[PDB]
């Protein structure tokens, strides 16, 4: 029951990234959960990326979703801009135990400094219920 899986759709909607003082980042989002990793495509040179991109992951009612916002680079590692996490069980609680097009915004915490908010990330969850 807490072990039954669902192929959850997560639409990664958009993010607002605090400006860094010339050209902006070229961000995409990676979702990781339960052995899996799914990445959106990138937006180029923007602190207000709008992906509106649906991804799926196979989760249980107690899975914990982890988000990373990366900036793409050709010639070295992509840069980790910030991270967030969302407990699917808490999300279910907040929405009568059924995730039907639930929009959630999360604060993104900095890589080098976890305590610093570097932006926020909006997603929409659909296709999971408990009971
Ligand atoms: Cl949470």
């Amino acid at each position: 029951s807490l072990t039954m899986k669902s192929q959850l759709q997560i639409t990664v909607i958009s993010a607002k990234l605090k400006e860094n003082k010339w050209f902006g980042p070229s961000p995409y989002v990676e979702v990781t959960v339960d052995g899996q990793s799914k990445k959106t495509e990138k937006c180029n040179n923007t602190n207000s990326p709008k992906w509106k991109q649906p991804l799926t992951v196979i989760v249980t009612p107690v899975s914990k979703l982890h988000f990373r916002v990366w900036s793409h680079q050709t010639l070295k590692s992509d840069v980790l801009l910030g991270t967030a996490a969302l407990d699917i069980y808490e999300t279910l609680k907040s929405n009568n135990m059924k995730l039907e097009e639930v929009v959630v915004t999360l604060q993104l915490g900095g890589d080098k400094e976890p305590t610093e908010t570097i932006g926020d990330l909006s997603i929409c969850l659909d296709g999971l219920q408990l009971e």
